[PDB]
């Protein structure tokens, strides 16, 4: 039994999708231009029936913490080298499989971007940036990228967060934590529904993490003067989940809540599993679910770091319209 829901595309199927995103790839000049944003969710109903059948019953079920699907091939010697910075990193190597994790995206929903992260892309990237190995980013490496809800920030946060691994040679996890609800005890659990909580943009969202636009002011009001906010929210048998282990706060001086996150903290550490996404493995994590991470590395450097592309998926784009920055896919 896992946490999580699996596909394993048959090669067969695999060929099937890559061919349609590289057709993709030929017809259009990139990812996040406008033509294939609109174009993406149409274009995927034509992937494989099996996977789109999965995908359409695995988004519906109750329990999962991710949809996994395994087996998308990739060439390492077409891919090419791991870039050593996201600005460099649309590769004509990754310029396919970038397609192919939008492809499946749009099965899943709308997707979009931050104008305050890489550049306001819609797919980014993951990878180990030289200099940066002990940030709160997720091209850290030595240091642990730490448990947390993406975007836990924002109310136009995303509702899953696609990863798709280009490499990883050496097989480093994802951190996965579902609300753990087999300990939390009615009383910490009525507390954290309360709105008695803080937290703060993740370090993502900073201007030294970009290569401004008037967004950042949104993110420094956000860091500066955080509401009040629940970390659990809906039923409360199966709450949805809003926390960041690195960022989180009580509200000011509230003991009641500061003791409820710290218990929280405690049952997430103690819960927390690993997902290994192998090369050409596609993960959309349930960001309502489901916190994650990623564990402590040692970088290469070398030209085959551990590298993936992802994509932030929302449910309705029109959740967002407050913060739609010029257009509807870039948020801030
Ligand atoms: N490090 C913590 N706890 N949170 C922020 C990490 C996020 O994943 C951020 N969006 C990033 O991609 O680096």
């Amino acid at each position: 039994v896992r946490p999580w829901s699996e596909f394993r595309l048959t090669p067969a199927e695999a060929a099937a999708a890559a061919a349609l995103a590289a057709r993709c790839a030929q017809r259009y000049d990139e990812t996040d231009g406008p033509e294939f944003l609109l174009d993406a969710p149409v274009i995927a109903h034509e992937l494989p029936k099996r996977l789109r059948t999965f995908m359409a019953r695995a988004r519906l079920d109750a329990w999962p913490h991710a949809l996994v699907v395994r087996g998308n091939p990739v060439d390492d010697a077409a891919l090419g080298s791991t870039p050593v910075h996201w600005r460099t990193a649309r590769t004509p190597g990754s310029r396919p499989l970038s397609f192919l994790l939008m492809l499946y995206a749009g099965l899943l929903g709308d997707v979009f971007g931050w104008a305050t992260q890489q550049d306001g892309r819609v797919v980014t990237d993951v990878l180990p940036i030289k200099g940066g190995e002990h940030t709160l980013v997720s091209s850290s490496s030595r240091q642990e990228l730490g448990w947390h809800t993406e975007d836990a920030f924002s109310p136009y946060r995303a509702d899953y967060v696609g990863l798709l691994s280009l490499r990883n040679p050496d097989g480093v996890a994802t951190t996965l934590a579902g609300v753990p609800l087999d300990d939390l005890d009615e009383r910490t659990l009525d507390v954290l529904f309360q709105e008695r909580f803080l937290i703060r943009p993740d370090d993502s969202h900073l201007q030294v993490n970009n290569s401004g636009r008037v967004e950042f002011e949104g993110i420094a009001q956000a860091a500066d003067r955080p509401e009040p906010v629940a970390i659990l929210t809906g039923h409360r048998a199966a709450p949805h989940l809003r926390v960041d282990g690195d960022f989180s706060a009580p509200a000011e001086g509230d003991e009641e809540a500061a003791a409820a996150l710290g218990t929280l903290r405690k049952l997430i550490d103690a819960s927390l599993y690993e997902l290994v996404l192998d090369q050409g493995d596609v993960a959309f994590i349930d960001n309502r679910r489901a916190v994650h991470g990623r564990r402590a590395f040692q970088p290469r450097y070398d030209g085959r770091d551990r590298w993936l592309k992802r994509i932030n998926i929302t449910r309705d784009l029109h959740r967002s319209r407050k913060a739609w920055a010029g257009d509807s896919r870039v948020l801030g």
